């Protein structure tokens, strides 16, 4: 049971610093700039259409002492304002780069940016030779490289952190940074980008506009994931093509029985999750997985729910436990259900419902108490879930997410559920929707109620979400607007901002809380327990095996109040079992089934597919080893990919 | 100036009726059902996707004494819940028809509807043999006839007010009622409606599914407006086709020359918006003849939202021929334009009365669907009604970002010709009593307890504190009827975590105690863009005169604000004519001028398969304009004896 009253109020009251901002208009954004810099930026923005020239003044405040004091530096951005859609363009964590993209209050020949490379302590002003259509994008491999699309659909690039800009191509519809500062972009065949569905050209430049190469024609769309480049190509019908050499060579995606709607759910250096819409136009599709070449796919999960307008799904990478992914499917009776995989798409199981839930006490029927974990599918469906599932690799096994059972009331007002074993087991910890953040690599989790009333409570947990305490951080409740944490692995600082509205005018205020005094002592051996990740194959020899590697994790004991949450850790290999294999091309695991079985339609014919112009023949026991799985010994089904020395089809 | 003296708080306190609702979950909707019936329904709904089966219980409360008392009748809809997207399917006014379309808690073979034809005083339940994909639709000619699309894209029709249903066609994408119980609908050949865009077939049935007729192929979309049927056809580019004979014959829209949208259409005329070639967020409004075929330039640089295509186009239903929308000025300022002759001529909206004005823009922008789609803080579009002649209430902003972020509420009493800022900040508002009562409620994050009301058509406002426990505002609903005096406010308190819902019904009967006398009215004429005295009071060639309650009036009006007069027609002038095909009116200009690119070549268009030649002075009479005499410009459509 939880430890009642380790007194925190005194240690938090003296570490809570309020700042009132007078006469702020528009939306107010707050952000920490850097780890251990002390810098917090507060900026007001305005919702103004791009084409409209209007007058306005954004306000800008800066703290250099961790939120205790703010200096008005609006004079730096005199006679400009920033649109809410743009906000701040903050570079990578250790770069110190911040860019404010603004519009001149009276109008001008182009936009105006304010550039800082010292954690927002000094800005320089630069007039753009164009009006930005969207926010400027940093190159992932070089924060000095910026690209921006103009309102004239021109592609502009800067090599020196936005100081000097050059237009490298006109009539561009979409542009994206690839790897090693490559730029991919689409261009017109004629008039409008909207009217030219399926007739765009995909272009590549590897030297920031000096030379170009057309890598695709008749393009519907394109995207990037992991080491893979994807393009939807119009033949009257759409097919998916994959490239792992930045478009020099393409191969059509090979799916058993490339369709009208596709989506890359996730992709890394090892594999691809691909969603393909079911024939006709229903609310569900199918998840396919590929090898590290991104070409040959196999059926992974049926009836995967997606929003027909936008393609969002509940697909969630559980980043706090290797190999774990969660998403939502439509059961046979059209109930929503959360499925979870612990082997990177090889096998999926129903998410387990909490034991002895309040739902179990009132449910007049089973399956009513199934737990649906809310993500982008719920959010796009306009449900009241203010945050997707939250996890981070440093906080091993911790997942925080909104969830609902099979009641309309629960769907309307989700609750916050906590998992400490990467999603295998869940407990309802907070009533109603919340905003939440992880600090101190999981040593501190904080949540704030999301409702119509003004709030004055911080809820926090120091034992990975098992026990919660409430801290009244003000006597004047605020309509909550934002929650922002200082970055860093050992973070203790968090800022809340919002406003009072006793009459018609909003008075904005920020509260910065330092949790330094709460976690005084360092955890010892009796403060932890040990746990092994869940395995779907039975046997003590298979407990704790993740993709062929057995490992052991710690977990803070319930009611713990201590720091030094050691990094959860000698590697050992497991024997091979079914959980270490995906189904092969043409095979699948029926719902609730452990073994792969050949899809019925292919039972008659030989399994063949196209691989870079060469037709291949597949003989298989129905299995192929999961990319990245270091399994050895045990079960080893056989497969052979024989080249037929023939052109495709 | 306003008369603050008549103390109203005593006359309103005894006429304010509170009802507290226990354990309401989900979204809460409230609606009056019928003129002088006394019926108010309160229903809880849930935001749940269509395909998902879940458990839930909607709650249903009914008042039969004008909101003083509510009876829990949830048992009527036991074991069902209603989706927020569906709500209630309310038949036409005075029909008495209400239908609650629900799904069964836990799933079933089809939906379940609860049907009433006596203003929701008695319901009967019917199990549907299908799951409805969208809300059921009443036939405008017969409220017993219903239409519904199933989640399997089957087309279902009922002839007996939803008691018995028949499936008349499968694989249907969209279906709509025509004028005489005709049904137009599109169907694909195989697969998906999304994938078969531009390859759909447009079908018609005039006998509720007994027989069908294919009236269009290669269809992208279709729609109905006024007496016009529209279809978008995929050729290499998409173009719009019009039919005035229910699809037996079509004609392509003839524009002097891209994406096409129908802004509005009635029995006389079509408003068409045409997107610029490069998609820069603005387009051009074109107007048609009475056939919907021949179009001419009406308004340039018409702003539209780049994704949904919404514009600020607003029909001022309280004054004939008046429309307002937003355009992009030469320096990319937003501006409101107004027409008093149904698109013939547009003028800049006049600056608000009594204002202190720097920049070039103290101009007043009236907020509508373009502002709403641009995510501005505008909770309601402009509000007007035909019975409340000349009254328009709308959100407006001047040309500073602060004003755009927090618009104010403006009042016009002459159909939008002149405007005054009457309320600070965004509000919800409603008109009842044919304009005798206007009510407004603040839109903000804090709970409210004040009702703002006007009894002189918006010229003077008073504040009434209707409760000591402020509520987070949810809705404002007025009793229907020309002489209505009751409104309902509902919302919830949330002192802790739980919402407690409550309704407040206010009766203005004691406020408007005495009846207005002759000294309570003034008379006015609608604005005319031609300055002659022979055109005073002329609206589209027809003379009329209006009344208006004097400022600070607190009395009940029983007269139609249109004075009863023998009808008289006006002489023709420029305001009575559109520009002809190939002509347009420059900004602020009264006379039409030929578009420059066409000044050299012969004006030609295709009309019913035959190529036609147009010689014109630049004008054509506005469709519906009852003008006679006066100006008579010449035009001739000469057949060229050629196919097209
Ligand atoms: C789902 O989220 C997890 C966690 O973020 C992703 O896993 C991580 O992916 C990165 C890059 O692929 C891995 O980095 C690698 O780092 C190691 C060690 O420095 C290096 O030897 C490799 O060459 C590689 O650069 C990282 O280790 C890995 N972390 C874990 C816990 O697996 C995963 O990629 C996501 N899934 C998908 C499909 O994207
Ligand atoms: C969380 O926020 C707190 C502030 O509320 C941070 O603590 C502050 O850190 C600064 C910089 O390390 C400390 O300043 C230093 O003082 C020494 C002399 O003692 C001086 O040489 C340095 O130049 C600097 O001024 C400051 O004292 C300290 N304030 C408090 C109240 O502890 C803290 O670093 C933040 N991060 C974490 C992880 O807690
Ligand atoms: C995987 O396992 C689950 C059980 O854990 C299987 O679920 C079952 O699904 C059927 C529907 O396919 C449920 O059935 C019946 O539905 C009818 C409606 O037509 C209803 O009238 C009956 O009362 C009944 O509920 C059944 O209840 C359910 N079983 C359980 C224990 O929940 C699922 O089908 C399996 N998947 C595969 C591919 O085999
Ligand atoms: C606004 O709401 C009030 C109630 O707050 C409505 O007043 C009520 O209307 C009915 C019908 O006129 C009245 O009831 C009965 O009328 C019959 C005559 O058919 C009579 O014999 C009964 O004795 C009874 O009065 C009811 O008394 C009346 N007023 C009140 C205060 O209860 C009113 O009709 C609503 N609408 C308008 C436009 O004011
Ligand atoms: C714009 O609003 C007005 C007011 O509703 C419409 O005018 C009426 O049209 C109906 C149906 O044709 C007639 O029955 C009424 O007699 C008209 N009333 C008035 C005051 O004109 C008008 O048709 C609407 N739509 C368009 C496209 O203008
Ligand atoms: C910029 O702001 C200053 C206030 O410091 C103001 O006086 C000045 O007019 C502005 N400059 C321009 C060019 O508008
Ligand atoms: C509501 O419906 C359920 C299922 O039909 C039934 O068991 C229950 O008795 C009903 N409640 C009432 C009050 O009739
Ligand atoms: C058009 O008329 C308005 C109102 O009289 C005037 O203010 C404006 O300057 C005119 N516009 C142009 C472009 O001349
Ligand atoms: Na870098
Ligand atoms: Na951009
Ligand atoms: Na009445
Ligand atoms: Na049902
Ligand atoms: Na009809």
């Amino acid at each position: 049971d939880c430890g009642r009253l380790p007194d925190f109020i005194a240690k938090l009251t003296n570490n809570t610093h309020q700042h009132v901002f007078d006469d702020l208009s528009g939306s107010v954004s707050l952000s920490w700039v850097g780890d251990s810099t002390g810098v917090i930026l507060v900026l007001t923005t305005f919702q103004v259409p791009l084409v409209i020239v209007s007058f306005g003044q954004s306000k800008l405040y800066r703290s250099e002492d961790y939120g205790k004091n703010f200096k008005d530096i609006t004079n730096l951005i005199n006679n400009t304002f920033i649109r809410t859609e743009f906000g701040m363009a903050i570079g990578p964590e250790n770069s110190g780069k911040v860019i404010l993209t603004a519009e001149v209050s009276g109008g001008s020949r182009g936009g105006r940016v304010f550039r800082s490379s010292d954690f927002a302590k000094n800005f320089v002003q630069t007039d753009l030779p164009f009006h930005p259509l969207t926010q400027m994008m940093y190159s992932p491999q070089n924060s000095d490289y910026l690209l921006a699309l103009s309102t004239e659909n021109g592609l502009w690039v800067s090599k020196n952190f936005g100081e000097k800009w050059e237009e490298i191509h006109k009539a561009v519809c979409l542009a994206k940074w690839g790897p090693n500062n490559i730029i991919f972009f689409t261009t017109h065949v004629n008039g409008s980008c909207k009217a030219d569905l399926g007739a765009l050209e995909l272009w590549r430049t590897s030297d920031l506009g000096k030379t170009f190469k057309t890598i695709g024609v008749k393009i519907y769309s394109f995207g990037l994931g992991g080491r893979f480049l994807f393009a939807s190509v119009m033949a009257t019908t759409r097919r998916i093509h994959v490239s792992t050499d930045q478009g020099d060579t393409w191969s059509m995606a090979q799916l058993p029985s490339q369709e009208q709607f596709y989506s890359i759910l996730a992709a890394n250096e090892d594999m691809v999750f691909m969603h393909v819409d079911e024939p006709g136009d229903t609310g569900f599709g199918t998840i396919f997985t590929s090898d590290d070449r991104g070409i040959v796919y196999s059926k992974s999960l049926d009836r995967h729910l997606y929003t027909t307008t936008g393609g969002e799904t509940d697909f969630t990478n559980v980043t706090s436990l290797r190999g774990v992914y969660i998403t939502s499917t439509l059961s046979e009776d059209n109930s929503i259900q959360s499925m979870i995989t612990f082997d990177q798409g090889g096998r999926w199981e129903h998410l387990r419902k909490p034991e002895n839930s309040k739902c179990d006490a009132t449910a007049k029927n089973k399956n009513e108490c199934s737990l649906h974990i809310h993500a982008s599918y719920s959010i796009s469906q306009k449900l009241n879930v203010p945050m997707a599932p939250l996890s981070e690799p440093n906080a091993v096994g911790i997942v925080i997410a909104h969830g609902s059972v099979g009641d309309a009331i629960s769907v309307m007002v989700p609750d916050v559920y906590i998992s400490d074993d990467g999603g295998y087991s869940w407990a309802k910890m907070l009533e109603g929707p919340h905003y939440y953040t992880i600090l101190d690599s999981g040593g501190i989790i904080v949540a704030i109620e999301h409702s119509n009333r003004p709030i004055n409570v911080i809820k926090f947990s120091t034992d990975e979400g098992q026990c919660w305490q409430s801290y009244v951080f003000t006597q004047e409740p605020i309509y909550f607007t934002g929650l922002a944490s200082e970055p860093g692995a050992r973070s203790m600082n968090i800022s809340i901002w919002g406003f009072t509205e006793s009459f018609i005018t909003r008075q904005w205020v920020s509260y910065t809380v330092d949790f330094k005094d709460i976690l005084e002592r360092n955890c010892e051996e009796d403060d932890y327990t040990t746990w092994l990740a869940h395995s779907t194959d039975p046997g003590d020899y298979k407990d704790g095996c993740i993709l062929g590697y057995k490992e052991q994790f710690l977990r803070l004991r319930k009611s713990s109040v201590c720091q030094n949450g050691r990094d959860y850790v000698q590697p050992s290999v497991c024997p091979c079992s079914l959980e270490d294999f995906l189904c092969d091309f043409g095979y699948f695991r029926p719902e609730n089934a452990s073994e792969c079985v050949e899809q019925p339609e292919l039972k008659g014919h030989e399994l063949e597919f196209c691989l870079y112009g060469k037709e291949e023949h597949l003989t298989t026991n129905g299995y192929r080893k999961i990319p990245g799985d270091k399994c050895q010994g045990g079960m080893n089904p056989a497969r052979e990919v024989k080249d037929l020395k023939k052109k495709c089809t």
